[PDB]
């Protein structure tokens, strides 16, 4: 179709599947490994993507060009990345993928988002749509193409470090947030196969739903461990959600770390073969997590050799080194010459990375477009971040008895308050983790708006405003304020360091709460990844609001504080009276929760 050196797979005009096969046809075995490769930036050069066919970077979290990066700084690395990958023989673009879990959330001066905990909250899955909608926008203001995300995990225990990763305990309200990924990749057309993968184009993003499965079903909610379930149970809780992903087209599955009645994921040809490809019918690629590979085997990294057979065996299309990609090279290059793994494996993780490459016109659009820098922060996504905030709070108590004034809403116009606590004042906390660095930092770690300015912003301009991060209950008693809002919590984790088995905040926290509180009538803003040990707070509280990790626009807390809006955010999990339930859900015969799931009071807007 037309000029002597037509290549049909370089024809945009010609089937995705025919372009595949086209492409397939020509690759030597060194090509389709450099394909099933993602590496991390940071062992990434130009000769190194070019010399090893390199078919994937990622930025891992907190892995960014420098500190404080434009979105055209993010632009021409990705874009000088491509350039080497598309100077190959065949000229295969990569695929560059990061965490934009919340928002593109490792990029400085990015809208942060709600956690997804914060999310579930919401109850709304249109709002995650158009949340969905932003992030692929302000990811591919950076050049990048592919999110790690939804999280799709039904944590079953607050003991997680990734419970607020999590959008429920309650599988059908994660089911619902799948409209993230149509969101992100836009929406599947009236005819389409479940399981095939979509992209809409150069304005969207492929999605990956993670980690598959039962990642939030691990006992003591220890990260990375064993899920100890009966298959109808997994099929029950952890694997409805991942349905829902097929059928909107999710391109990508990445694999849990977590093991299924003791057999590693990873290794799991019965489930990401038998299950995933071969029941759901998924035609997008599986891709590993972070040397997830290396984790098959105790100790990790001890037979690396192993570990490749038994990934690729199973059925793992892409994997995240992501750092030694010379010996994974290597490694899978002498199993295939040696006969261990078939070609046809390789031919079939291959096809799929090329389907979803095509599918969502990287060759087409390989390189970055300078005029969608301007997207990153934008305030119409601000906006909607805030609006999100504000639908996420779960407001537990509005007074000390039940005769009791509702403390909430508060007004506006007052002679002087006073804002205290080590969240008040604190960016870096109201995000939580997954925000500039992996683990997330404490303070002004990029562009937001703290609780503190909020107020600042929303207060009557005759009314005075002091800050205290942690005052005695002297200051406040003598202060002549009106009122107190005073926020505390829990500090920014990710992973295996938010693993938790006390779930008592730091202090001091539950000392400024009651400091306060004594001396004046005060409202508690909560800022968690999950539920937390709250009586003490309670009792101390007239007012007492579950804010989760709402990102970066505090505006958002402010605007049901001071009564623009009502509160309407109600429990997306249990919350226990005490760790020792744990773990405890609905249906447990010992289910005695302090506030049972769905529960939250309500406020009318001022
Ligand atoms: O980010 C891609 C997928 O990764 C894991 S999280 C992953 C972080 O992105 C990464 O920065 C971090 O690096 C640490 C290594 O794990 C350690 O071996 C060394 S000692 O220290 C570095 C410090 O950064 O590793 C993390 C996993 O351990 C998630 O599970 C996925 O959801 C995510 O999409
Ligand atoms: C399946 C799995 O990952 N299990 C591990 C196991 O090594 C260890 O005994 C346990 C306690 O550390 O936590 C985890
Ligand atoms: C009162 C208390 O024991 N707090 C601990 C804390 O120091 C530790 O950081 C955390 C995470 O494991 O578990 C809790
Ligand atoms: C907390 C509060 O005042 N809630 C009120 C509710 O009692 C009332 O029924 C409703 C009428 O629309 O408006 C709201």
């Amino acid at each position: 179709h037309h000029a002597a050196d037509y290549v049909l797979y370089k024809d945009a005009t010609k089937p995705v599947e025919d372009r595949v096969a086209d492409l397939l046809g020509r690759m030597t075995l060194a090509e389709k490994i450099g394909q099933m490769t993602q590496i991390e930036r940071l062992v990434a050069t130009p000769d190194v993507l070019r010399d090893n066919f390199i078919g994937s970077l990622l930025s891992g979290g907190g892995s960014v060009p420098r500190k404080g990066a434009t979105a055209k700084e993010w632009q021409d690395m990705v874009d000088g990345f491509q350039k080497a990958c598309m100077s190959t023989r065949l000229g295969i673009p990569m695929i560059y993928g990061i965490d934009a879990v919340h928002g593109q959330n490792n990029v400085y001066g990015a809208t942060i988002f709600p956690h997804n905990v914060g999310l579930g909250a919401t109850r709304d899955p249109y709002l995650v749509k158009r949340i969905g909608e932003a992030t692929a926008l302000e990811v591919r203001a950076t050049g990048i193409q592919y999110a790690f995300a939804p999280c799709i995990a039904v944590c079953r225990d607050p003991r997680w470090g990734r419970c607020y990763e999590s959008y429920s305990e309650d599988r059908r309200i994660v089911q619902s947030m799948t409209e993230l990924i149509p969101g992100l990749q836009g929406d599947v057309p009236k005819d389409f196969t479940s399981g095939m993968p979509f992209v809409a184009g150069k304005n969207k993003v492929a999605a990956c739903a993670k980690h598959f499965v039962g990642d939030g079903g691990t006992v003591d909610g220890i990260n990375e461990n064993n899920t100890i379930i009966n298959r109808e149970g997994l099929m029950n809780i952890h694997m409805p959600a991942y349905k829902n992903a097929m059928d909107k087209g999710v391109s990508t599955v990445m694999i849990s770390y977590s093991s299924w009645n003791g057999v590693k994921m990873h290794a799991n040809q019965d489930l990401v073969t038998g299950y995933l490809k071969d029941t759901l019918k998924f035609k997008g690629f599986v891709i590993s997590d972070w040397e997830g590979i290396d984790r098959i085997t105790t100790p990790a990294g001890s037979d690396y050799s192993y570990s490749v057979k038994a990934s690729i065996l199973a059925g793992l299309d892409m994997i995240m080194v992501p750092n030694k990609y010379q010996q994974f090279i290597s490694i899978l290059t002498g199993h295939v010459n040696g006969g261990v793994i078939p070609m046809s494996r390789i031919d079939d993780a291959v096809t799929r990375i090329l389907r979803v490459k095509f599918t969502m016109g990287l060759f087409e659009n390989p390189y970055a477009d300078p005029a969608m820098a301007e997207q990153l922060g934008k305030q119409e996504h601000r906006d909607l971040a805030r609006e999100a905030a504000r639908k996420s709070l779960v407001l537990l108590k509005n007074g000390k008895t039940s005769t009791d004034a509702p403390l909430l809403p508060l007004p506006k116009k007052a002679p002087k308050i006073l804002v205290a606590g080590s969240h008040a004042d604190n960016l870096g906390y109201q995000c939580g983790g997954w925000t500039i660095e992996w683990q997330g930092d404490t303070g002004r770690t990029t562009v937001g708006t703290t609780i503190l300015e909020a107020v600042k912003a929303a207060v009557d301009p005759s009314t005075v405003v002091v800050f205290a991060e942690n005052p005695d209950a002297e200051f406040v008693k003598s202060g002549g304020f009106s009122y107190a809002i005073v926020a505390v919590g829990e500090h920014p984790y990710t992973e295996t360091k938010g693993d938790n088995l006390n779930l008592t905040i730091p202090e001091p926290g539950l000392s400024t709460v009651q400091a306060v509180c004594g001396g004046v009538r005060c409202a508690t803003v909560l800022i968690s990844g999950r539920p937390v040990v709250v009586q003490p707070l309670l009792a101390a509280s007239d007012a007492l609001v579950a804010a989760w990790l709402p990102g970066s626009e505090g505006q958002g807390v402010t605007d049901a504080l001071f009564g623009d809006f009502g509160f309407t955010g109600r429990l997306p999990r249990t919350w226990f009276k005490s760790v020792d339930q744990l773990p405890m859900n609905v249906g447990d015969a010992h289910y005695d929760p302090l506030f049972r799931l769905g529960y939250g009071l309500t406020t009318n807007a001022t």
